[PDB]
RNA sequence: GUGCUCGCUUCGGCAGCACAUAUACUAAAAUUGGAACGAUACAGAGAAGAUUAGCAUGGCCCCUGCGCAAGGAUGACA
């Protein structure tokens, strides 16, 4: 009815997902296994590839 | 198994004869695995432009100053 103002919304680029700009969500979605899945996925992929390279 | 052979043979039996002709995911049981968008927990504006303030540039019209080029009209006796 009046001016729509969105809550922002951050990407989470090791999940590739889209989560909430706010302490709570972040905090959350830091220590879910799943981010801490891809964080070490991520980092094993990064040696590989420097390996290969 | 039933019934029959003028069979051996006795009613205790035997040999042969006619009919019977090929079921079943077959299964009662064996085990260890991988598992929600269901609940709780979090967030939750779950549909808007993703903006407005100056100055300078660019266009048009005058005015003023300096330079370049080409010029017009005029003025001056002893």
């Amino acid at each position: 009815a009046d001016y729509w103002k969105s809550q922002p919304k951050k990407f989470c680029d090791y999940c590739k997902c889209w989560i909430a700009d706010n302490r709570p969500s972040v905090e959350f979605h830091e220590r879910g296994k799943n981010h801490k899945e891809n964080v070490a996925k991520r980092i094993s992929e990064i040696k590989q590839k420097s390996l290969d390279k």
